């Protein structure tokens, strides 16, 4: 089916057992670091789950090469428009992840010369929703310039219940390095947050993107129109019912592009 | 032989035909274009060979488009840093392409007020390299922004001689949706420019990034230490020196990153 063939795609695996999970994936982050020559890591930490998830993933991998005898450091960033309502909980992340520094970079003077200088030049104010790809593009530009600055690697977000919708800006938060996440759907980014000794309320509030100024904190369920258990049985390879696999089908399709690099002549896959 | 595998890889002929290159990669703009459903294409015209050659590619692509009695349109953008100093010749480039729309957006307050930022978040005068970096990644933000409110993608300028050596910055120039250069060589692009009746002084102009405040204009090859015509031999499958091979062979596996989405655990090519 459509289903199994995502599922493989996305490296989604039905069962999982957390403890092998966290393994194989500070494993990754550490043969990834030692291969390049890489000095470590930056990541934004917003509050949100999958933020918070990578970020402890990333310190274990930083303090397991200097337990090695290496050389590694994590940079977790702080990256608000202005104020951000859920501070607290990013500021839990961050108590929760521990990292060796904690930077910060406040996005709304770059984000406002931005749409300001759009007005300026077009006439036309940029749509809120237009103005929310900005702040998550800058929020890239932002890290890249951290890790630059520093000589780290970007790590990206995305796991397999933002894949599948492609829910993600296309080279904002999609822009990355290197994906610990890859293949976990949200209910198994829960569990492994639990095996790490997680508080909670990271991974029981709603997801959400928080991008736009008119409606803030907006989940990511009221703008998708399909929620993560749904998303999390279709990809964990349950019989879901068919309006799930249709919705989720479409999207993928309508999405691959954000999963590919940019597309030639020469590339089969969007004809 | 690496040679041959980079080659392929990349999608390079050893010897073309200018013509009917132009068909394909028109056409390839119409196929993809249509399949998406947008209204059109984007493009940042710098003034350099690259963009000139893109851009009247897609103009002519949506002149075919529009000849079969299809609704397509092309935005030609300007996105000066300030003054910038080869305006003349992005005039030309204009001039030259004939574009539907002719857009501007100066990206120096947005990047002004990133880097200001950054001085006062981290204490950390942001160095010109990594400006620079900003200023091509602020250049994406802008295409997107355009594209975003007008209903177009986004194309990008990546050709074989700059995929090569990785020469663009990620997720900056090298974010784009669809390529249409792809394969070519910097020769091969030169001979394409010429056929379609571009000035010497546009299809001759010296290659430059243009990114440094300390080093304006500085050309490619100063940065690269190997000229365009030695990396167009290697790709093309000529004998070059082992002191070129040697070289172009390492960079290209050093920025592989650049050609692949974001490395997971579920990736091979960078080991
Ligand atoms: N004024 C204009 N008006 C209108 N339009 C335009 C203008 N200017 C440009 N345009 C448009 O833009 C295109 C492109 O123009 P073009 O061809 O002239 O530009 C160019 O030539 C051009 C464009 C931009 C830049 N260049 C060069 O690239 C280098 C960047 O590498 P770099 O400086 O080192 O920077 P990077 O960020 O790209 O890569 C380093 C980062 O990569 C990550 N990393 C590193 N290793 C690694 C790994 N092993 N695994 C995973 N990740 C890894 C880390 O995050 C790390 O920090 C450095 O050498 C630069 O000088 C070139 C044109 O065709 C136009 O369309
Ligand atoms: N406050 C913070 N502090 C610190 N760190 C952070 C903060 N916030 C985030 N972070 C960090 O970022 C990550 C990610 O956070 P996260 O998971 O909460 O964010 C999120 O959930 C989140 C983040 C960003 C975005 N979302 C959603 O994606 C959509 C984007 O619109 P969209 O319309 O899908 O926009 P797009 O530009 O991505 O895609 C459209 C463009 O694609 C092109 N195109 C289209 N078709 C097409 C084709 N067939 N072929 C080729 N190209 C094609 C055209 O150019 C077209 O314009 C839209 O629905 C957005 O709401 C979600 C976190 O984990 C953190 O690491
Ligand atoms: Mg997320
Ligand atoms: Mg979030
Ligand atoms: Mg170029
Ligand atoms: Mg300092
Ligand atoms: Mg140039």
């Amino acid at each position: 089916s459509m289903q199994e063939k995502i599922m493989r795609e996305l490296h989604v695996k039905p069962s999982i057992d957390p403890k092998q999970e966290i393994e194989d994936r500070v494993n990754f982050l550490k043969q990834y670091v030692k291969k390049t020559g890489a000095k470590g890591f930056v990541l934004g930490i917003s509050g949100g789950q999958d933020s918070t998830l990578a970020g402890r993933l990333a310190q274990l991998a930083v303090e397991s090469i200097r337990e090695e005898g290496g050389d590694a450091q994590f940079i977790a960033v702080r990256l608000p428009h202005g104020t951000q309502q859920d501070e607290d909980d990013a500021q839990l992340a961050l108590k929760f992840i521990k990292p060796d520094k904690s930077w910060k970079f406040d996005i709304k003077s770059t984000v406002s010369a931005f749409s300001d200088q759009y007005q300026q030049e077009t006439g036309d104010q940029l749509t809120d929703f237009n103005k929310g790809n900005v702040k998550a593009r800058t929020r890239m530009i932002a890290q890249y310039a951290i890790g630059g600055q520093e000589g780290l690697l970007v790590l990206g977000t995305d796991h397999a219940a933002e894949a599948v919708t492609g829910f993600f800006t296309k080279y904002g938060d999609g822009g990355a390095d290197l994906l610990p996440l890859t293949g976990l759907t949200k209910r198994q980014g829960r569990t492994l947050l639990k095996e790490l000794g997680a508080p909670e309320r990271l991974y029981l509030k709603e997801p959400t993107a928080d991008l736009l100024d008119e409606k803030p904190q907006q989940s990511d369920e009221t703008e998708l129109g399909i929620s993560y258990d749904e998303i999390d049985d279709y990809l964990e390879g349950k019989e879901v019912s068919a309006k799930v696999s249709e919705a989720l089908e479409k999207r993928y399709s309508m999405t691959e592009h954000k999963r590919q690099v940019p597309a030639s002549m020469f590339d089969d896959w969007w004809k």
